């Protein structure tokens, strides 16, 4: 009938790093909704499944033919003349008929991008704008516009140079506004490159995959008194927290259960996890580090319970890989008073139901969310909606550079206007 | 009446690089129409009015206030109730109502966004993509899918290595359609990562501004092989062209009347224009180098008429800050012979009526177009659509990496689709 969905239709496009990905459009007589679905480098083991083709001939074997051939075959069809309102109908529809736990069958990648499209094609039908319409979905009480952590120097698993660790962010905290959040991260992410540039040489304020500044640096201490450096030099003294994103199962070793913290060196540097704790201890002492997130190995349950325990109202630990945005890891996540905030992301689990169901969880157990991209991203801006629609108050989604970034930021300062002036702003644990 | 302009709105957006920029909404029946306007790094002292606010406490005085006022406060209510299909009418308008001949009243970046978005309503009101509107206001007889000349080792202005000249560019002339292309430029993008990181580290992968590698060179010869390596290397010997972007603007002194091969150095290299000729004439015989973008300063008429004269049917001279998607500097370039391509930048010249006159001028005259970017992008897509529409089979808008790259690339990937098998691709001159 005149109001369901007319025509579901994927293809393969590219990512940020230039990889493919998978993009869908639900078409209704609203119009046409296309949402991509976004790639990690560095995945946990837990994540849904991405579905990639193999196939070397093509992006040598990156190629989403067969998740596009998912969509547009198995998929799509089973959608058209179907009620895009029924978000949970047609996301349980998805899971059942791909039929197993990890979305292998299917692909993570084939099912999100209907899953996405499908709630801008609801959103669309209601006549209000994506956030909105997913804050229904989510029962949100409060919309706000989130603090953003601005990744702004890259290390870790193919960032170029010898930094074990991932991310090292700035969030303007003590904004009032996420214009004037976005503008400070904006000015402070000059500054840093003035001071990168003046540090380390010419050559090392290239960006990595977020957009942060890729310096030529190994330690894991060192970025830290750069980024305070740069929030003072941009004029912004006090305003700012440092949020941290280990990545630690990226420098992991199983069977030595030790962290190389030169993993893309010649020489390995064996570090303990009890070392590692001393660390972010010393961090959080250190500087306003508010947010640590996977400190330790995704299965490190007790490492990071300890860790989780010894910052507890100073320092948010933050479950990525731990967690996946999957209920039942994040179950064992509560048992285990293992951390106290979710890094969302949505195609880490592959529906929107699910994903806001591992939201609605982690906030009715007093976690903190934080809404997050994927190191490959698109020019996709759905997580700025969700970001607002589940009033977490907390985003990372990239440095203040490249267009896969900007675009959320954009579209942020985009709903901010929408929302006026009495809109809230910022995490309140942060303000 | 109810098919007219309903709103006009522009905010401050981020670019790229995470520089404030124009963005403008036109509000129809039909929807919301948005458009984003670009920023050069090596502008051309020519190009048409970029306002920035000079208020060194937002954005280090880079700020767009005074043009979204502009748009908001001037432009904006002059459009409301007016034709949006009347193109060349209200581009004229928006002409008239800055007053000056470089846009320097109310900002090219004021006027180009209402410009663009205006197109972008029209289209809707004329019920067709806007590639099939802007090629029907261009005369345009065939569209086509460009061949994209893909900026994959960055150089120049603000890239960070020793590297004078801007852009060393691959371009999968021998693709026989878009979706191959891209994929060809990705495959080869990728294996030239991994021939830099043998050859120069780790820290030489991390990305300039349009998402090219940014390996520590100095030397401009030096480039070169790398890429015929990775072309092989990627299985697409053979497939491939370069194309060569020296913004030699940037490294010139006008005093000495030389150029400046190490000007991001402690010490220079000046080397004069007719030690340049050698080189360009050394590239186009020892390289498949099918295009050199401004390979002498913007006002060397003579420079460039001896290029485009010795290179004439082998390698095209592309003007780009020597002609300013300008007809007046154009017809210059004419008159003396100067080059035979133009570097089409709409924001060269602010309204889409001026930079579609610029393009058909051009082919007139027997020049290819080049559709071109800026080195600060957004997520905008207007000139995938643009390229199309105007049939030019040429377009540059980054390496296969960098959201604000992407997105266009993505656009034409779409584009491409809806054409179907029949769509021609590339540059004839070039298959
Ligand atoms: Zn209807
Ligand atoms: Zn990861
Ligand atoms: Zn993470
Ligand atoms: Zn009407
Ligand atoms: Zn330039
Ligand atoms: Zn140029």
């Amino acid at each position: 009938s005149h109001m369901t969905i007319q025509k579901v239709h994927g293809r393969e496009v590219l990512d940020s790093r230039g990889n493919p990905t998978v993009e869908v459009e639900v078409t209704t007589e609203k119009g046409v909704f296309r949402s991509a679905v976004p790639s990690g480098a560095s995945t946990g083991v837990y994540e849904a499944c991405e579905l990639r083709d193999g196939d070397k001939k093509r992006y040598v074997g990156k190629g989403c033919l067969q998740a596009v051939k998912n969509v547009n075959e198995v998929i799509g069809p089973a959608l058209i003349g179907r009620d895009e309102l029924k978000q949970e109908e047609l996301d349980t529809l998805m899971l059942r008929l791909d039929g197993t736990p990890n979305k292998g069958k299917l692909g993570a990648n084939a099912i999100l991008g209907c899953s996405m499209a499908i709630s801008k094609a609801a959103a669309a039908a209601k006549g209000v704008p994506l956030y909105r319409y997913l804050a229904s979905l989510a029962g949100t009480k409060e919309l706000r516009l989130p603090v953003p952590c601005f990744n702004v120097i890259n290390g870790g698993k193919h960032a170029g140079n010898a930094l074990p660790f991932q991310e090292f962010m700035i969030a303007p905290v003590k904004a009032t506004s996420f214009s004037e959040a976005l503008r400070m991260g904006s000015e402070v992410y000059h500054s840093l490159r003035g001071i990168i540039k003046k540090k380390y040489g010419q050559d090392a304020v290239n960006v990595g995959d977020e957009g942060g500044f890729a310096p030529p640096i190994k330690d894991i201490n060192e970025p830290l008194p750069i980024l305070m450096e740069a929030i003072e030099e941009a004029g912004h003294r006090g305003k700012f927290a440092i949020c941290m994103d280990c990545a630690a199962s990226e420098t992991y070793d199983e069977k030595k259960q030790q962290y190389n913290l030169t993993f893309k060196s010649p020489e390995p540097t064996w570090v303990t996890a009890e070392q590692l704790r001393e660390t972010y201890c010393k961090w959080a002492h250190d500087y306003p580090i508010v947010s640590i997130e996977d400190p330790y190995d995704q299965d490190d349950f007790a490492g990071f319970a300890g860790i989780t325990e010894a910052l507890k109202g100073k320092t948010q630990i933050v479950g990525d890989d731990l967690t996946v945005t999957n209920t039942e890891r994040i179950k064992m996540a509560i048992e285990k008073k293992a951390c106290n905030s979710l890094l969302l992301k949505i195609n880490q689990i592959g529906t929107i139901s699910e994903a806001i169901a591992s939201s609605k969880l982690c906030m009715e157990n007093g976690w903190s969310v934080m809404v997050s991209h994927r190191s490959g991203e698109t020019e996709d801006t759905y997580i700025a909606d969700l970001v607002v629609a589940l009033g977490s108050g907390q985003i990372k989604t990239g440095a203040p550079c490249r267009g896969e970034r900007t675009a959320k930021l954009n579209q942020l300062l985009r709903i901010e206007e929408e929302l006026g002036a009495h809109a809230k702003f910022g995490f309140p644990g942060w303000s």
